[PDB]
């Protein structure tokens, strides 16, 4: 069993779409050594969108919780550079 | 199907209840924007309880999350205003 997760994240900060990804690039390298990831991608969409894609794959729900606990990701967080504009979660065996 | 919610807040904030009534209508015409939420109104009980009440709708859980995760939500968050006494989750269809 894996708990997937597929998110779009709308941008509100007004920095640069580089130096964003910068940190998405970071945070994702971080995240993929947690113990209860399988597997975490972030993209940018079209320049113009001003929007981030998210692939994840994770062990169970509560992994997702402990990432929101690690400090990488709270880091990330608290530069408010993003906001969830919709997301799809799915448990599959 | 449908996810909902009522809330009861304590304020712990010792500012004016009409100035804290501001920010909750302020939060409640921009959380009734997002596209997950179904309905949200928050009004406050009698001055002497110092408390804030919320009826919520959302299409689903995952809405709840994506509201938190708002700017105009955390923006309310960060004024240390209130915290949840008590609160029923419900999935009704």
């Amino acid at each position: 069993s894996m708990h997937y997760i597929t998110a779009c994240l709308k941008i509100i900060s007004d920095k640069d779409l580089n130096e964003i990804m910068k940190e998405f690039k970071k945070l994702e390298e971080e995240t993929n050594k947690e113990e209860g990831c399988i597997t975490f991608h972030a993209y940018p969409l079209e320049p113009s969108e001003r929007k981030i894609m998210l692939w994840e794959i994770w062990e169970n729900e509560e992994a997702v919780k402990i990432h929101f606990t690690k400090k990488h990701t709270i880091d990330v967080q608290k530069q408010e550079l993003t906001e969830v504009e919709w997301l799809m979660k799915s448990n599959v065996n």
